[PDB]
This record gives structure tokens, C-alpha cells and sequence, in this order.
């Protein structure tokens, strides 16, 4: 093939639209990309292969919205991008050197290879969870990791002439690709070897530090952001209100805002919580509620309205693809779970009875719990801090795993030690059900952690535990001798070396994570509204109220990503 | 100055400067192979955990501020009329929690004099989120702070 | 690595740290091959080009524990 393109032949006059769907109809067999489309076939009910179907398979296997351009050109219905789509065949087929010599042969490289390593490991996920698909998954993802190292290349290429060049080559509106950057398509296919290169990273460094000087730190921002007339003298800008309004445009200095306001906003919710929330009364003024609440109801009014904002700012256009896009990290998650069980705490804070009030303060005070579960991602600024939050994330999922092991032995030791204790009919009785329920989960689990309940579970305490039955009071304690050397030696250094695993798997990247993250953060507070830290609430009434070339420099711009790919 | 208070604030400071001519004193077990190379890691293991104690502080302040809240509710007969013991109960219990020091006779509302009337919905609430508080952070955080310090030894 | 107005590429300049590193290990290796005492009274000269600090104080300030640790310092250092 290569041969054939570098002695008589171009993709532009051989490649048609029959030959492509013939191309894709004769797949070999062990391949994802045959099961893919035949289920998607089997979806529409064709016998026949045209390349709506393989858009459709391309559009489930990059995801975020991404929108494959047969579906949208006549062409598809000589051709556009020969040596695009044929590439894009020969990455969906898992064929490593034609694939090759396609990138080799093709423009716009780095997007296509990034785009194949999102498409090749998203076929490894595939490939990984479907049974009815062969698990081909590692060769898989060795074929998207080659793809990531030649886009990495091929950025780095770039980046050792005209740096300038490269950071305005990683914003381009990529039209093939459905008009997303190559940060865009990086980070769809999680390529953390491209981001956490040089040029990414001084990239997401002039977006963050956004129309000001790169090296200015936080207490200057800090101490200019809530004195707007000194940010004349000490704020260095790169290039009146020309200079305030590009401060307060800058992501940085919306992320010290949210700092500051937020840490204000703990402390507020954290007086509300454990110094003033009284019980709602009709009797005196403002229904006894302290202004410290009203003003933490502006707050997180003010929060509620700032997702909305981000809902409503999300690319799509339909809502229902807004709420996929918008729910498609776990920050919104954490969010909208917040702010919808604050809203269900101040519901319940006006109807005056004992039971529904204290559900009131019970759902406040866990919630601001979830709240500094969303502080967490503050700590993603520091190259130390975030990536120590992956290893909580990871961890987190590694309990989630553990657990249903570690209930199951709590729960068979539980239920033989509560049945030794306390004889159901007897004199040595608990007559309640709940309390034997909480006795199972409950005293194991606190023995876990080395409290040895050994006078309560011997006979002895019996007010405040209960009569233990004589032949429970030596049981007992082989019991928890047993339980003691299986579980807290054995089980729980078990998900220790769990959790010492996910640490090493983590902290061999540990760099390139934080990089990663970097362009989340970069995204978080790109968006945000350009406006004072208390009166950001404000800055969403007066919303209320990627880049894009020439059409001969994108020609210009693709030559030097070609060239230098060459 | 014979003071009360002045020679109280003296010999407090008098007996926590012992402490740091000890810490003058690490530099002599440097002249050992086996030793300095262990002070090293001690610093290189401080330097970890004045890092990683801003992440350990946030989840026990967030903890301690739920744990309080829902044992002492302040506009009621259950409050702590003290902004001190509220803050440094605050700090305090989640800390002492950490290192298995469960104050499980204290957070269910027994031992009342000496730690505080528990709010009765807060005597059924405490075990639950002290449960997902030492699943979390004696299991989760203390053994990535141990971690932390592991790959530090390695290193060194 | 710390400032962000300047291009990242310390792995690169670490890289070459560590190449200058092992070659003065290895010219100090070369020198305490032959006559010790040479080598000895080598690492303490005044060195008037280098602001007349000598080769254990250009290798302490330079953090050179390949240095330090080569058996010539050592021996001057007991
Ligand atoms: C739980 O209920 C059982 C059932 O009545 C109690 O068992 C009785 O206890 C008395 C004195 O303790 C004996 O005289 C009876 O013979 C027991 N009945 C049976 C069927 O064994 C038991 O004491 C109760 N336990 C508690 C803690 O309330
Ligand atoms: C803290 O102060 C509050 C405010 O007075 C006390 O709450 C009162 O307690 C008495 C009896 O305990 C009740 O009759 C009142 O109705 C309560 N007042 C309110 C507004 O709820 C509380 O007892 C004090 N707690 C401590 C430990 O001193
Ligand atoms: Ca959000």
C-alpha cells in the first residue's frame, strides 16, 4: 500500500464512495470493528453497509458529542479526506502498519492520531466489557499508546521550532474532526502524554494566567482582586478598566476568588451549622433566622445559579445533550447532589415540627461534608496536592471494591458473636430487632479498628451492653481472637496493599496527572463570569442581562503540522 | 516579673525549647552511616507531611464540623455555649478519632459530664459518620500518608 | 521548574547536571588512581577562575553526592 502511494497512485483519484463502504464491508472477522457494525446494523435493520453506519459506530466510539462528518456531508450519502478515512478504516480494523503508513501519508497528523488513540482505546474498552466482543483489549491499547507517542512526536516537532506556532496549532477549529482542538481530542482520549508536554502545559498556562504575566503569584492576585486600584501598580500584564477587566478575565484570579469566597463560605455554613440554625418559629422576627442563614441561602443561591450557568453554557445545543456533556465529569456530580440536598434542607427548615427539623439540621450538617468534597478540586493547582486527590479518588473505588469482602466477614462474625452472646430465647435476650442488626454491624467494625469491646463481650458492663450469656463470656473472646488475627491483621493489610498498589500505579505518573488535570482546572474557571468574588451572583445578571483560521492560513497551518510531522 | 501568668507563659516555653535543642541535637547522629541517612528521611518525611497535612486537616475539619453539628445543636438544650470547645472539639475529636482513640461512650450520649449532653439523634448519627470517617481516613489517608512516606524511604 | 515565564526543560538540564557530575567522578576517579595525595591536596586548591572556592565546595554547593561520596573526598574529609 505504501509502495502503491509513493510510485503511480493518490488516495484523491482511487478512493470512491463504494470502494470505502466496500472497504469497510470486508473486514476480516477477528476484529471490534465487525461486531460494531454489525450490531449497529442490527440496529437499523440494513443488509447493506453505507457510511452512516460506520459514523454512527465512530460518533459511540469517540463519545463527548462528537460528531463524525459522514453523517453530515453529501459525499457520504471524489472524496473529501481520502487519506483520513481510509486512515480511519485501518485504525478501526487494529491494523498496525497500515495505519502507519495512513497517518504518514495524511494530513492534519496529530488530530488523527489522537483521534485514533481515542478510537482504538475506546475500542479496548469495548472490546474489554462486551463478551459477545473479542477481548483483543491490550493490543488494543498498545495500538492507541503507539498512537499517542506519534502525536506526542509529532507536538514535539512542532514545539522545537516557533513554540508560538504550536500553541496556536493546539487551538485550531479542527472542521474533520467535528470542530474540536487537539487539547480537545487529547483529552477525550486521555492522552496524558500529550498534555503533560511542554507545549500543552505553556499553553494552559497563558489560558490560565489569562492576559497577564505567567509568573505573577497568588497574594498579588489576592490582594488586587478585592483592592481593584491596586491592580495598577503590581499586576504585570503581558501586553483604565482595560486593565481591570483583563484581570478579572484571567481563570487564575477567578480560582482566587472562588478560594477566597469559598473558604468565606465554609466558615458561614460552618457558624450556620454548629453556632445559629433555631428551630423556625412564626413568633419573632424574620421566623428567628439569623441573617449569617440568609446570607448563606444567597450563597448557595448563587451557586445553584452558577451550574445552571454551566449547564447552559455546555457546546451542544439540545438539553438533554447538555445534561450528557454537563454530568460528564464527577464535580458535577458532587454539585448537583449538594445543592439538591440543601434544597431539601431548607424545605424542611420552615414547618416547625421537632422530627422534621432535626432532619433539616442532620441533612445540612452532612452536607457540608459534600460541599468540601467539592473544595477538593481547588487542591489540583498544586503539582503535590491533585495528584494525591487521584490517589483518594482511586482508593475510593478500591474501598468501594473491598467492601462487599470486608462486610461479608464482618457480617458472618457479627452474626456468630451476637449469637453467642445473646440467645434470642432467653434470659440472656435482646428483645429488639434493631438493636442485634446494628449489634452484627456494628461491634465487628468497631473491633476492627482495635476497640476490644473484652469487658463488654466477658459478661462484664451489662447495663450499658447487656447480659452476656455464661458460655457467650469465654466464646468471646476465641471469637474475636480469631476475628482479630483474620481481619485486622490479614483483611485490612490486605486493602492497605491495595490502596500501596493504587499509590505506586499513581505516583509513577504522578506529573503527568497533575498535567492532566491542570487542563479540568484551566476548564473549570475559563468559563466562569469575570466579576468580583462576592457578587459573582451579580456577574450572572449581567450575563443575564479554539479558535477559528483563514481559510489560507489553516492551509499554511496544516503545511507546518505536515512538515514537521515529515 | 513574678507574675502569675508571665512565668506560666516562661516555663511553657522554657519546656517546649527543650524540644528544639533536641531537634539541634540530630545533627551529631550524622556522623554515623546508619543514622543521618535516617534523619534525612525524617526531614524528607516532614517536608510529606507539611504537605499532605492540609488535605488531612480539610477532611477532618469537614468531620469534626458535621460530627459536632450533629451531636450539639447550638439553638437548643443540647448546645455548647462555648465558641472554644465547639472549635477545638472541632479540631480535636476527628484528630484523636484518627489514631483509633474512639470516643464511642462519649459520641452515643453516655458520659455526660465530661463530655457534653449528646443530642439523641445525634447518638445513632455519630457511629455512622465516625464508621465512614475511620474507613476513610485511619484506613484511606493515614495508610497514603504511610505510602507517602515509603516511596520517601525508597528514595532515600 | 519553577518559574513559568521560562520554557520546562529541566529534565533536559537534569540530564546534563548529571553528565557533568559523572564526568568530574570520573577525572577525580582518574586522579585517586594514581598518588592519593595528589588527589587530596587537588580538591582543596584555590581556585582563582572559580572565585576561589575549591573542587569539594564547587561540588557541595552543586550537591554532587557522586562526588562527595568517591573515596578521595572521603579519605580528605577523615
Ligand atoms: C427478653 O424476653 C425473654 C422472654 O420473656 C426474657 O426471658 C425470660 O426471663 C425471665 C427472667 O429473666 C425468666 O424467668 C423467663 O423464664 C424467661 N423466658 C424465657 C422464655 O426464657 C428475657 O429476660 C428478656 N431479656 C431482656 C434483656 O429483656
Ligand atoms: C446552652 O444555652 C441554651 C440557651 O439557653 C440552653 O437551652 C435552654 O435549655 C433549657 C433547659 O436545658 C430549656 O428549658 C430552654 O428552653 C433552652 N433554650 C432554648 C432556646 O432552647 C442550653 O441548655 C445550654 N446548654 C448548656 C450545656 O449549658
Ligand atoms: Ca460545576
Amino acid at each position: 500500500a505504501e509502495l502503491f502511494l509513493q510510485n503511480g497512485l493518490s488516495m484523491r483519484e482511487f478512493l470512491s464512495l463504494d470502494i470505502l463502504c466496500k472497504l469497510y464491508a470486508e473486514v476480516p472477522g477477528n476484529t471490534t470493528i465487525k461486531p460494531l457494525l454489525q450490531k449497529e446494523m442490527g440496529k437499523r435493520q440494513v443488509k447493506t453497509i453505507d457510511m452512516d453506519v460506520v459514523g454512527e459506530v465512530i460518533e459511540e466510539l469517540m463519545g463527548d458529542m462528537f460528531e463524525s462528518y459522514y453523517r453530515k456531508d453529501g459525499h457520504y450519502f471524489p472524496l473529501p479526506t481520502p487519506y483520513l478515512d481510509v486512515f480511519l478504516w485501518a485504525v478501526l480494523c487494529n491494523r498496525r502498519e497500515l495505519a502507519r503508513v495512513l497517518w504518514e501519508a495524511g494530513r492534519e497528523p496529530m488530530a488523527a492520531a489522537l483521534m485514533a488513540s481515542r478510537l482504538l482505546k475506546r475500542m479496548a474498552s469495548r472490546a474489554q466489557e462486551d463478551n459477545t466482543i473479542t477481548d483483543i483489549s491490550s493490543d488494543l491499547y498498545d495500538h492507541a499508546r503507539l498512537f499517542e507517542e506519534r502525536a506526542v512526536g509529532v507536538l514535539d516537532e512542532c514545539f522545537n521550532e516557533n513554540e508560538t506556532l504550536s500553541q496556536t496549532l493546539l487551538v485550531r477549529e479542527l472542521d474533520h474532526y467535528s470542530r474540536m482542538t487537539a487539547l480537545e481530542l487529547a483529552v477525550s482520549a486521555e492522552s496524558q502524554d500529550f498534555i503533560a508536554h511542554t507545549s500543552c502545559q505553556v499553553l494552559l498556562t497563558r489560558l490560565w494566567m489569562g492576559t497577564m504575566a505567567m509568573n505573577t503569584r497568588w497574594w498579588k492576585v489576592l490582594v488586587c482582586l478585592y483592592l481593584p486600584v491596586l491592580i495598577f501598580p503590581i499586576i504585570y500584564f503581558v501586553p483604565f478598566c482595560d486593565r481591570i477587566m483583563h484581570f478579572y478575565s484571567a481563570p487564575f484570579s477567578k480560582f482566587v476568588g472562588n478560594v477566597v469566597g469559598y473558604l468565606a463560605f465554609i466558615f458561614l455554613y460552618a457558624y450556620v451549622v454548629l453556632f445559629n440554625f433555631p428551630r423556625f418559629d412564626p413568633a419573632k422576627t424574620l421566623g428567628g433566622i439569623h441573617p449569617t442563614e440568609i446570607v448563606l441561602y444567597f450563597w448557595v443561591f448563587t451557586i445553584l445559579i452558577e451550574e445552571i450557568r454551566q449547564l447552559a453554557a455546555k457546546p451542544p445545543k439540545y438539553i438533554k445533550d447538555k445534561v450528557s456533556v454537563y454530568f460528564s465529569d464527577t464535580w458535577n456530580f458532587v454539585d448537583i447532589f449538594s445543592l439538591t440536598v440543601f434544597i431539601i434542607a431548607i424545605i424542611l427548615r420552615f414547618f416547625t415540627n421537632s422530627r422534621i427539623f432535626t432532619a433539616s439540621r442532620i441533612i445540612l450538617s452532612l452536607d457540608i461534608i459534600f460541599f468540601i468534597v467539592r473544595s477538593l478540586q481547588i487542591f489540583s493547582v498544586n503539582r503535590l496536592l491533585g495528584p494525591k486527590l487521584v490517589m483518594i479518588q482511586k482508593m475510593m473505588q478500591d474501598l468501594a471494591q473491598f467492601i462487599i469482602i470486608l462486610a461479608v466477614f464482618t457480617i458472618a462474625y457479627g452474626i456468630a458473636l451476637h449469637a453467642v452472646m445473646f440467645p434470642s430465647p432467653g434470659i440472656y435476650a435482646r428483645n429488639n430487632t434493631w438493636v442485634t442488626i446494628t449489634s452484627v454491624v456494628q461491634y465487628p467494625y468497631w473491633q476492627m479498628y482495635g476497640e476490644l469491646f473484652l469487658d463488654e463481650i466477658q459478661g462484664e458492663k451489662p447495663k450499658e451492653f447487656g447480659e452476656v450469656d455464661p458460655d457467650g463470656r469465654w466464646l468471646s473472646p476465641l471469637l474475636l481472637a480469631i476475628y482479630m488475627v483474620f481481619t485486622n491483621i490479614l483483611l485490612l493489610n490486605l486493602l492497605i496493599a491495595i490502596f500501596n498498589y493504587t499509590f505506586e500505579r499513581v505516583q509513577e505518573d504522578s506529573d503527568k496527572v497533575w498535567k492532566f488535570q491542570r487542563y479540568d482546572l484551566v476548564q473549570e474557571y475559563h468559563s466562569r463570569p469575570v466579576f468580583a468574588p462576592p457578587l459573582v451572583l451579580l456577574g450572572h445578571i449581567l450575563i443575564f442581562i479554539k479558535i477559528g483560521l483563514s481559510p489560507a492560513e489553516m492551509e499554511q497551518m496544516d503545511n507546518w503540522e505536515f512538515q514537521a510531522a515529515e
